[PDB]
């Protein structure tokens, strides 16, 4: 494990984007103003010519910013914890929107990347273990990007959380939700929905109405938001249910 | 009467290529030895400065013969029909690989396109509808890619098909399946095991054992194949339920 940078960052970068622009989310999401060239010179000059570790979560406000799209009304989610089952269930924006559905989402995702100062002003051979660089560094990315969805999100928004991990609560201000998403959501979001996760053959962990989530129902209530919360609810555990048949709490009468 | 095609289409068809070549499939599908702009030229040259319906079986062959990656053994899915739920099944090359992974079906999926003969060889406004082509200059592409995805086949292959269809049998030998897939299977398939679909709250129109399903079991056992059959399983399923929780087929205990 040394983390290895994205060959040709560039030309992904700008395939996605034109693929994305053309063909994808349509009549879901709307399309950006920008062409993939002015975006490109906004999220190359951020990190560009600078030290890896040389970034703030100022760093990339204009990419941000070119890049925003208005959100669908009630349809915007956020998750924790639980990637493949989210995505699975919003169904490529077809349920809901993820981040990786935007623009910035869909560019981005997965992709490793890192500035230096010497020419060519990106690092195309070694980067390093975020876990080195200050957290404002290390986050400016994904950080922004969360803020930014956050602050578009209207209408009620959904919430789906892990309610199984022993080491790791439903809810907690140090994830990003925490940190970037429940803060940032402005007072045209009316109400939180919160769906939790019990997954299958494994012991719950996290009920509804209590520790964390309770924690997160004060918070929400404290915004004047509306705030409802369910455990898994049929069409969710369905997916679950297709991916572990022989399931006990999927014995089909 | 007339459709219109996908704009930028060199742009998207490029981009597509080159996030594929670098990000997608990457575990799953190995890379082909053709640069991009080699791709794009096997493939442009078989409908470029032509009539719009000036194409057959074999325009594309070049193009098919470049893009064309080995397949994992086993893991190779066939549909009719039963698009969104073979691709939920196959999960993005997880459980099983579609034509729609693959670098010649990623690139094209969805995409319209025709050849005009004056500049710039290619029409922009507009182009023919399904049954406004001959059969041949119809499936010109999408046969030709099926043809070398089958011909590519090793081991267990699957087959998806919809049994709740009264206007369409299950199983066809004019469909693209049976047109192109299946004659194309090579000594190296070994046994071909179908899924029946049966839509929900909806009535059963075909059955294994029976109807077009027995066609093709004897089709199947005479190109020396295993043969296997199932309506409905678990997995599947619980996928449909999904959709619509509330129907009588899915009641829990
Ligand atoms: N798509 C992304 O690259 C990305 C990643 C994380 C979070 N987000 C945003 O924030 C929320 C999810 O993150 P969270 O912290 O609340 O829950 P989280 O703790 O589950 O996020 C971690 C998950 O995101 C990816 N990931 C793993 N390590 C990461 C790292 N250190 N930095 C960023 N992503 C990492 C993995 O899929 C991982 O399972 C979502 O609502 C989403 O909007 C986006
Ligand atoms: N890639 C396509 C494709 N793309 C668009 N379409 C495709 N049909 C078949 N294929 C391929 O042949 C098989 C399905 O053909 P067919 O049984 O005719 O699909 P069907 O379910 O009969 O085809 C459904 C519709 O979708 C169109 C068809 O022209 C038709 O308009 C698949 O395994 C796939 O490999």
């Amino acid at each position: 494990a040394a983390i290895v940078p994205t060959r040709e960052l560039e030309n992904v970068f700008l395939g996605r984007c034109k693929d994305y622009e053309i063909t994808r989310y349509l009549d879901i999401l709307p399309r950006v103003r920008s062409d993939c060239s002015a975006l490109w010179k906004d999220f190359f000059k951020a990190f560009s010519f600078k030290n890896p570790c040389d970034l703030d979560l100022g760093s990339y406000k204009d990419f941000f910013t070119s890049a925003q799209q208005q959100l669908p009304k009630n349809k915007v989610m956020f998750w924790s914890g639980v990637y493949d089952e989210a995505h699975d269930y919003a169904n490529t924006g077809r349920k809901y929107i993820t981040l990786e559905d935007t623009l910035p989402g869909y560019m981005l995702n997965s992709l490793v990347w890192c500035g230096q100062r010497a020419n060519p002003g990106f690092n195309e051979k070694v980067c390093p273990d975020f876990k080195t660089c200050p957290v404002q560094a290390r986050e400016s990315f994904w950080g922004m990007a969360s803020s930014s969805y956050a602050h578009s999100a209207e209408g009620e928004v959904t919430y789906m959380v892990d309610g199984s991990n022993p080491k790791v609560p439903a809810y907690r201000p140090d994830s990003f939700f925490g940190k970037y998403e429940l803060p940032n959501l402005t007072n045209k979001v009316t109400r939180v929905k919160v769906i939790v996760l019990h997954r299958l053959g494994e012991k719950i962990i996290e009920k509804c109405g209590a520790g964390s989530l309770l924690d997160l129902e004060k918070l929400v209530k404290a915004k004047h938001f509306a705030f409802d919360c369910v455990e898994n609810p049929r069409a969710v555990l369905f997916l679950l249910c297709s991916d572990n048949p022989n399931a006990r709490e999927c014995r089909l009468a």
